[PDB]
């Protein structure tokens, strides 16, 4: 909408306050102006029908318990627009300051979030398996990276390029959430997850297998569930992702660690530079050692690295 750039405030879905950006004409929108050709957040209203209205107040505080999800689904946006712009040089997820769009409170009970081809979506959760899924900044973050995703390398939502597409949005999800540095970790959703479960998460990168997925390729899952398993498989490269950051020492193979710094700019580099729909992991591998290889040498420890963490886990 037209109208003039304001600051609003409110609280979150897990209660904390902030300040969010929004736009004045009659009504204070949920439409930040200061950040390339805007973020927008709408209502959904507990249907199906996209993207609903854009998201209207009569005084710019957004303390009501509906106006949470929309609060942290909106600051959120605007904290990972930052980090591709800051750290990565990146303009919105085109790379020309697209509009972000987000609907919350979509459907009812609903217990995802997702990326629709054009805009986020965020279910609200049953209030036991989830409660609304915009309070993760890792998951907001996840959503965005699938349009940075699709944007640029595009991998296939299937099989191993669709694992690649998963872990992705998980390490970004992740460099985000440090980026922020309110409570950082290596876990995915566990400000969202489980609300009457204290120390689990979604996924972990850290540890795939405390939630059951894999982290060794020899463990990869075959099957036909979860679009060939792109949110199982995926724990293979979060694990390397998380060695080349952090070092180990995973099934007898030593890695040293680089930091998130450099772990985010090889991923990013390998996402809009060598990855393609139909990359595998073992393309991936390649990948990854081509874009250190450029950032920091052949013969530096930034490739070896890399190198070691794919051998971890397995990927040749
Ligand atoms: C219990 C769940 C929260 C776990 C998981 N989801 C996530 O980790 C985050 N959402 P996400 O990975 O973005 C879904 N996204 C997804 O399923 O994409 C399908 C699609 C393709 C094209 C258009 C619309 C949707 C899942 O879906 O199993
Ligand atoms: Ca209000
Ligand atoms: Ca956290
Ligand atoms: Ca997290
Ligand atoms: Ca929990
Ligand atoms: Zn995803």
């Amino acid at each position: 909408i037209t109208g003039t750039s304001t600051v609003g405030v409110g609280r979150g879905v897990l209660g904390d306050q902030k300040n969010i950006n929004t736009t004045y004409s009659t009504y204070y929108y949920l439409q930040d102006n200061t950040r390339g050709n805007g973020i927008f957040t709408y209502d959904a209203k507990y249907r199906t029908t996209l993207p609903g209205s854009l998201w209207a107040d009569a005084d710019n505080q957004f303390f009501a318990s509906y106006d949470a999800p929309a609060v942290d689904a909106h600051y959120y946006a605007g904290v990972t627009y930052d980090y591709y712009k800051n750290v990565h040089n990146r303009l919105s997820y085109d790379g020309n300051n697209a509009a972000i769009r987000s609907s919350v409170h979509y459907s009812q009970g609903y217990n995802n979030a997702f990326w629709n081809g054009s805009q986020m979506v965020y279910g609200d959760g049953d209030g036991q398996t989830f409660i609304p899924l915009s309070g993760g900044i890792d998951v907001v973050a996840h959503e965005l990276t699938h349009a940075v995703t699709d944007y640029t390398a595009g991998l296939i939502y299937q099989n191993e390029s669709g694992a690649i597409n998963e872990a992705i949005s998980d390490i970004f999800g992740t460099l985000v959430e440090f980026y922020a540095n309110k409570n950082p970790d290596w876990e995915i959703g566990e400000d969202v997850y489980t609300p009457g479960i204290s120390g689990d998460s979604l996924r972990s990168m850290s540890d795939p297998a405390k939630y059951g997925d894999p982290d060794h390729y020899s463990k990869r899952y075959t099957g036909t569930q979860d679009n060939g398993g792109v949110h199982i498989n995926s724990g293979i490269i979060n694990k390397a992702a998380y060695l080349i950051s952090q070092g180990g020492t995973h099934y007898g193979v030593s890695v040293v660690g680089i930091g998130r710094d450099k772990l985010g700019k090889i991923f990013y580099r390998a996402l809009t530079q060598y990855l393609t729909p139909t990359s595998n992991f073992s393309q991936l591998r390649a990948a990854a050692v081509q874009s250190a290889t450029d950032l920091y040498g052949s013969t530096s420890q930034e490739v070896a690295s890399v190198k070691q963490a794919f051998d971890a886990v397995g990927v040749k």
